């Protein structure tokens, strides 16, 4: 009596109940299909689907036809795309959230703890006679060595886009504000509750911890003067979990928000920025507000921050990654008139491609003086040895790692990448195909058609046996892209919807939320509405340096 | 020096911020108006508000022309009334949240923090001169002094509307599951963070009491056999904390998730009823689903009792409340083409105003028998020794106490109402007429507006000074009433928001949640839809009694 809903027949987003000893339904409420797999189309979405464009031929347009964009750009058609791009990505992921790992069913414990990491799509039941489900071998191939031999870098490949190690370090600083799998509960947990941008990695996790990192006067943070410079304080300044080596010496050792931030020079970099921010808007809230107390001076510039974030998100950081000719522009307004929710509920599968550790390069350049792996992990003196303006001139000149296609990942990170794939059969992931039927893509029928090349793909059909039973984890970083893109079509297709969702989800974009006073008066409101990564950095340092997300070129 | 915004200048929900040492601004931002204080209105409001019937006006409506209603009724309109009365009461509540007694602006605390109570409207600066602001005297009437001279009951003044008993005790239990004010961390705090209808006070608050209710098999929930019926376990059963009288004589206390639930054997009648309820769904989905483990069983049966309420609180519950010839109609698809938020969070004026102690009686008649306040509180074996059935047709025929208008509440239970008002200056609540231009009311001028006769009006001028400085609790049930309702005005317009949006923003509502899968197929999905207080009650016992919100009559 095989469970039925291995074969995953439910189509587009149907939910697989089971019933009796060996039956099933599957319910086709609002997938825009009925019969009994949800396949047959509806009047409407069947010419919905022929006018559909490929995903890859959209892709061509925004990158493609730099005049059309020079037009675009400078009309009120960048605000009909961008909506377009938001509403349309972020449709109805589900909201309110749907899964965890503990259900495979919609339930009051999935929607009422935090706790949990949500997951797009259900797992595969411990009770299907292959692991993924019923297509593919017996066994999954070893997760060191697909590592060793898909994903470790043997020379290095930069990102044909130029992006550059001030964006690798923004990412991995700005994506572990909700992504805190904890150790203790396991995996498929979270220690970020904000599941989105909360700038937890600033304040948070959890109030206790905030304090002790607030000076509690003039709604500043505490922080320790080095070299006539601003950083975090030293944990005796402000005792709070972090971390650390060995060892060392607390008089040494920062402390932030988030934790694991001591373990590298860029996150640190990065929390030496944010708090020069925090207090710099603090001083320009005081003036305004001479008789604001200290709560409302720290919690006011907590949000300018929160916008601060979004704003260069969306306008720059994706505009980077992107590659796009079309202007990304944060505007929560634009779903003003959409039929959107303001809630976020981080999944396992976006934790999951979101390591992107073929950033990280052979080596880190520092003008004339260049660190290894070894001399750079676990610095302590580095970030007070060059400064803030000095270091951010050094990443922004130097290219980062390209992340999709492979094989380009350290041997050093290489460790994170097995822990990786190591986790996604924990949590028990659908196949590679089942998720682009998800994200709205062809299944792929060959192991040919992922990479675009007959060596690795052959290597491949050998190990896992099927193309529906490739894992979802090697078959975003070992799938072929665009010619000069940064990583494959379903890292853009799958990673696009979570993001955006979790950007404009965010409470200060709702209408209630997306006030003047919200931030303190319209200086407050416009600091949101022009932030940059330029004036970031150089606003909070004396000299003003390279900052941008991409080398020179 | 005096704080401007201790005038409250702003008007139709404007934010009052201050500035410089003694300046002050109001942000008019999709309020519908503009200039200094949000009073000019808009080409489009203007137009709004001159076409706009007085609330009483329309309540007159919705309670006469029966004739218009028998066709109304059976015709599409019922959802063009339906779906008017959701969106449009539900727009005057904020989402997400808006503050808490903590802070009087939006911040991230007041919406990432759940152990706060919202609040719609800020408090009252304590650096004002008077302690409502700028109207009154210098000091506000003794809480105990309003209790036994406005709140006391002299002679019974039943509902003219017939309610019964049985609606009391439905109110008082399906309203403890959001209203949880901590002893510990004090007013302005709640322990029910399910802030709506998570039927919390049947298997929460939290998840560790949760497992010691469950008895881990069908889903099901631990039970106790007296008398060959079904109660729930003894607390040595089921070990779990309760509220029980001290040196209390268990065995025989019974456990629930709602603790205080044993003090009152009509709020262990419920909780017996929803309990046979749980473990009768279990039955219906173990037949449905043999292969269904114990997990999916329970968090299944969850959703579809928290479906029955939502149908029975507005088809059934709101139909007695209101009186509205106006069939009311539990659809969620009524607000899947509006533009509205699945997500609720209980107000601090919500928990004060749903305080409804007149509705109980002098005594509790039960067939021959008549029980005082004495023999009936704290009652261990009254429960036991009648029965569900056999006490079911004694609350259903038995009337309650009239809410509104004052003087109906007894003096057994008017030591709560003078720990509200009392709860009321701790929290500083604004005035009563503040709270009536913030739900679409325009202000009393005096206080003979508010009762509608002389006596208590002027006693009132005495005490107040001012009607501006008139308290939110006591304006309430002091307020005349139209003649055949059970409250006034106020607690009808301001009632009426907050509920709706507590129970259409559940999850279980949304677009994501309202499948049939959900449930378990069209079997757990046709209960909700069929759910009636009279089928919650009858096919779990052997006997049918009268169940009703209302008296026979
Ligand atoms: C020197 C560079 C880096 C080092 C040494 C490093 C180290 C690690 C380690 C040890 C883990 C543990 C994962 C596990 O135990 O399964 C991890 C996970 C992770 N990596 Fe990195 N990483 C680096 C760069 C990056 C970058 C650039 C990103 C960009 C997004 C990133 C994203 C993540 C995320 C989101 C997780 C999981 C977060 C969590 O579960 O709390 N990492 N990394
Ligand atoms: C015999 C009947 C009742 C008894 C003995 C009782 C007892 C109490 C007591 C002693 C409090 C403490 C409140 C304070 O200290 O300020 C309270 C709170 C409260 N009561 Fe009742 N009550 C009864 C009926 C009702 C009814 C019928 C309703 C609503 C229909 C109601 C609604 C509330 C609410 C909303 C609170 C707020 C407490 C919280 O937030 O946890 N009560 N009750
Ligand atoms: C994790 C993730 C994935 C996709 C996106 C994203 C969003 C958008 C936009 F425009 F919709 F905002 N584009 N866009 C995107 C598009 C293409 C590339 S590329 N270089 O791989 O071809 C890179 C990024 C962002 C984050
Ligand atoms: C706390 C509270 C307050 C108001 C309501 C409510 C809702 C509705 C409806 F129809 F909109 F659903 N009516 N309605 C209501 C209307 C009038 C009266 S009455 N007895 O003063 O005439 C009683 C109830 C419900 C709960
Ligand atoms: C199904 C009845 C639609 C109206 C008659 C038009 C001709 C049938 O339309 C069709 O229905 C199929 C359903 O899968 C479509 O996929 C095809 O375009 C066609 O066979
Ligand atoms: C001209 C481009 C404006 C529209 C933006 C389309 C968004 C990318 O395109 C579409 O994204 C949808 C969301 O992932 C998916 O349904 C499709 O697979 C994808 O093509
Ligand atoms: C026609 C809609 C706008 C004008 C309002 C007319 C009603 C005046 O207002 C209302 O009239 C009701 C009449 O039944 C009275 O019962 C109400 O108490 C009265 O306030
Ligand atoms: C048929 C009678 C009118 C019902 C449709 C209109 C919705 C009624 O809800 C209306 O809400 C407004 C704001 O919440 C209040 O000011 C009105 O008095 C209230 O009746």
């Amino acid at each position: 009596p095989v469970n039925p809903c291995c074969y995953y027949p439910c189509q587009h987003q149907g939910i697989c109940v089971r019933f009796g000893l060996d039956r099933y339904q599957c319910d086709c409420t609002r997938t825009g299909y009925s019969g009994p797999n949800c396949t047959i189309p509806e009047i409407w979405t069947w010419l919905r689907t022929t006018l559909r464009p490929s995903p890859s031929f959209i892709h061509f347009l925004l990158t493609h036809g730099r005049w059309l964009w020079d037009f675009v750009n400078a009309t009120f058609i960048r605000d009909t795309l961008m909506r377009l791009v938001l509403t349309v990505r972020s449709n109805l992921i589900p909201s309110p959230p749907t899964y965890n790992i503990a259900h495979d069913y919609i339930s009051w414990e999935s929607f009422s703890n935090v706790s949990y990491y949500t997951r797009i799509l259900p797992s595969v039941p411990r009770d299907c006679p292959t692991p993924m489900g019923t297509k593919g071998k017996k066994q999954l191939p070893d997760a060191e060595f697909l590592s060793r031999r898909f994903l470790l870098r043997r020379k290095f490949i930069p990102d044909p886009q130029g992006t550059n190690l001030m964006f690798a370090f923004f990412a991995q600083h700005f994506t572990h504000q909700f992504f805190k799998t904890s150790g203790k509960m396991g995996p498929g947990f979270t220690k970020a509750l904000g599941h989105g941008v909360d700038l937890g990695h600033i304040y948070g996790d959890n109030l206790e911890r905030q304090y002790q990192l607030r000076l509690f006067k003039d709604g500043k943070l505490k922080y320790q003067m080095l070299n006539g410079e601003v950083y975090p304080p030293s944990v005796e300044e402000a005792p709070v979990l972090m971390h650390y080596p060995r060892g060392i010496p607390p008089q040494s050792q920062m402390a932030v928000g988030q934790e694991v931030f001591g373990l590298l020079p860029g996150l640190m970099l990065y929390a030496t920025i944010w708090l020069r921010e925090h207090n710099r808007v603090c001083d320009l809230l005081k003036a305004e507000h001479p008789t604001w107390g200290d709560e409302q001076l720290f919690q006011t510039a907590r949000l300018i921050l929160i916008g601060e974030t979004i704003k260069i998100v969306i306008e720059e950081y994706v505009q980077q990654l992107s590659g796009y000719f079309l202007q990304l522009k944060f505007d929560p307004e634009l779903l003003f008139g959409a039929q959107f929710q303001y809630r976020n509920r981080i999944a396992m599968e976006f934790n999951q491609l979101y390591h992107w550790h073929p950033l990280m390069p052979d080596s880190f350049r520092v003008g004339p003086q260049d660190y290894s792996y070894e001399q750079f992990l676990f610095n302590t003196s580095m970030l007070v040895d060059y400064g803030v303006e000095a270091l951010v001139d050094a990443f922004s000149r130097q290219p980062a790692g390209r992340i999709g296609g492979g094989r380009n990942i350290d041997h050093h990170i290489l460790h994170v990448a097995v822990d990786v794939i190591k986790e996604s059969r924990v949590l028990r992931l659908q196949p590679f195909n089942e998720y682009r039927k998800r994200f709205g893509m062809k299944p792929y029928t060959s192991f040919q058609e992922l990479t675009g090349e007959k060596e690795m793909a052959a290597e491949l059909e050998e190990l896992y046996g099927d193309i529906d039973a490739l894992e979802f984890y090697p078959g975003l970083l070992l799938e072929k892209c665009h010619p000069n893109s940064i990583f494959g079509e379903s890292m853009i297709e799958m990673g696009a919807p979570f993001s955006l969702k979790g950007l404009l989800g965010n409470p200060i974009c709702s209408p209630e939320y997306w006030k003047a006073s919200t931030f303190g008066g319209e200086v407050g409101f416009n600091l949101v509405k022009t932030a940059t990564l330029k004036k970031l950095v150089c606003l909070n340092t004396k000299t003003c340096p390279y900052v941008s997300f991409h080398v020179p070129d």
